[PDB]
């Protein structure tokens, strides 16, 4: 109940620590892990993508193949509106965030999906969105985060969006190769000590500083209290975490609960992915399968990234993203697809949310 971290200003929003717990998509951060969060103190994150698998696709129009048809449902409205609902039925108006990547044509529609869901705090990456206030207009309370690289995309983003918009975005999360998920960096770049986030971070706080010091969020490796504590001390003004969260009782991926503990460090590795940056995975699954040439078949029903182009890019690196999250999501321990941050190997114990955040936040 004590601690030395203070509370952080979003926008016009407060949360009592200077954590968020990263969006993980597919159905792994939604209502009971984000909703546990923010009931913590610390920034619940729901996850905007492959909605529409929610409750074994309870609330989409069409399924084909099992899987939820075209984007409309793939990104659900009515889910991610119960989503939101149910979080809220355990964190009151405790602030709540939602995580969208931005590499959709249809990223307007689920924007404001999510601000009518009552997300306070839209959060996005997988690519450089210059035009969230065009969809965010309607909804001047939400604030609005940019996932960086770079302090270049943080210098194009302040520009693009305060000529077009006569706003800046409310925070900055500069997130590092040790991620999980997507990377915002070539697989190349991903070992190279330049990119490490210790060393971005000083640079996007300094040229945070040209637009009236906007908060820093350091996402990417981050795994006890002196990791916070040292990402602090570089100028960030939170953390963004992730995997600690992937090994909470509480995550909405049940299938995580079991596969953490085991996990070692050798089964985690870097693959292409149809969204265009390498991902982060564990080595079983649909990777096994792949390897086996037992590869499920490919035909695109979700139609989930513009990058992919219907299936295209699927074809070529062998997989489609959005069945196998959503096959992870539904317990399909043979042909899911599981992600991790550099540090999942770390997972010993699965422990609740409660005291995950009263390890990172005592003292
Ligand atoms: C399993 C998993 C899934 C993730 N999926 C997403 C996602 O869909 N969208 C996103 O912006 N970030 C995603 N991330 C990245 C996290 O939000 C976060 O920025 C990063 O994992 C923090 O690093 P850490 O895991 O070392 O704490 C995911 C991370 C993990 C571990
Ligand atoms: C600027 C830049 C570039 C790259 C990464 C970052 N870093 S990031 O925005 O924090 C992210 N890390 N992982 C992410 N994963 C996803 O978007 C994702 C997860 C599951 C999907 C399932 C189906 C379809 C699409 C899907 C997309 S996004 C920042
Ligand atoms: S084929 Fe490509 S675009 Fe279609 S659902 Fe799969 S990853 Fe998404």
């Amino acid at each position: 109940m004590v601690s030395t971290l203070k509370p952080l200003k979003i926008g016009k929003h407060t949360i009592k620590f200077p954590i968020f717990q990263g969006g993980m998509g597919v159905g792994i951060s939604w209502d009971e892990l984000a909703g546990n969060v923010a009931k913590e103190g610390a920034l619940g994150v729901i996850s905007a993508v492959g909605t529409g698998y929610y409750k074994n696709m309870r609330f989409v129009e069409r399924i084909v193949a099992k899987k939820p048809f075209e984007a409309l449902n793939f990104y659900s409205k009515k889910a991610l509106n119960e989503i939101f609902a149910n979080a809220r039925k355990i964190c009151g108006n405790n602030p709540l965030g939602a995580n969208i990547l931005y590499a959709i044509n249809d990223y307007g529609r689920v924007l404001r999906d999510s601000c009518e869901a009552g997300a306070n705090i839209i959060i996005t990456g997988a690519g450089l969105p210059t035009n969230m206030p065009e969809f965010a207009k309607d909804f001047s309370d939400v604030a609005l985060i940019p996932i960086i690289s770079s302090a270049k995309a943080l210098k194009i983003l302040c520009k693009r969006w305060s000529d077009r918009y006569k706003r800046i975005p409310d925070a900055f999360i500069v997130e590092g190769p040790l991620s999980g998920g997507h990377q915002g960096f070539k697989y190349e770049d991903c070992f190279k000590e330049e990119f490490r986030l210790e060393n971005l971070v000083p640079k996007v706080v300094e040229a945070s500083k040209e637009w009236g010091n906007i908060p820093i969020i350091a996402a990417g490796g981050i795994w006890d209290r002196k990791d916070i504590d040292t990402m602090l001390s570089l100028g960030a003004s939170g953390v963004q975490m992730a995997t600690r969260f992937l090994g909470t009782k509480e995550c909405d991926a049940k299938v995580y609960a079991d596969l953490l503990p085991t996990l070692k460090k050798e089964d985690i590795l870097l693959i292409k992915s149809p969204v265009g940056y390498p991902a982060r995975a564990i080595n079983t699954g649909v990777i096994k399968r792949i390897e086996e040439g037992n590869a499920p078949k490919i035909a695109c029903v979700s139609n989930c990234v513009a990058p992919c182009n219907r299936g295209e890019e699927a074809k070529k690196v062998g997989y489609c993203i959005a069945d196998g999250l959503g096959r992870s999501y539904l317990g399909n321990r043979e042909e899911g697809l599981y992600f991790t941050g550099a540090n999942g190997y770390r997972v010993d114990k699965i422990i609740s949310v409660h005291e995950l955040i009263k390890e990172l936040t005592e003292g």
